[PDB]
RNA sequence: UUAUUUAUU
């Protein structure tokens, strides 16, 4: 998968252990975080779901603008 | 509208 180790392994960051071990598809260290190939218009238009429901099921992985302030 | 994204041995 192109998403391999593109996101932190949350169970490893929370408890320091992971049942997937060296085969875990998520990052156990920031040294393993790779670069995501994203659409050239990534976050250039307002996310309809976040600007309508106040939330978005894609979370920080959404390809559209949620809040313009960090 | 670019209308999208892996919780996985
Ligand atoms: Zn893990
Ligand atoms: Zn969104």
């Amino acid at each position: 998968s192109t998403r391999y180790k593109t996101e932190l392994c949350r169970p490893f960051e929370e408890s320091g252990t992971c049942k997937y071990g060296e085969k875990c598809q998520f990052a156990h260290g920031f040294h393993e975080l790779r670069s995501l190939t994203r659409h050239p218009k990534y976050k250039t238009e307002l996310c309809r779901t976040f600007h309508t429901i106040g939330f978005c099921p894609y979370g920080p992985r959404c390809h559209f603008i949620h809040n313009a302030d960090e």
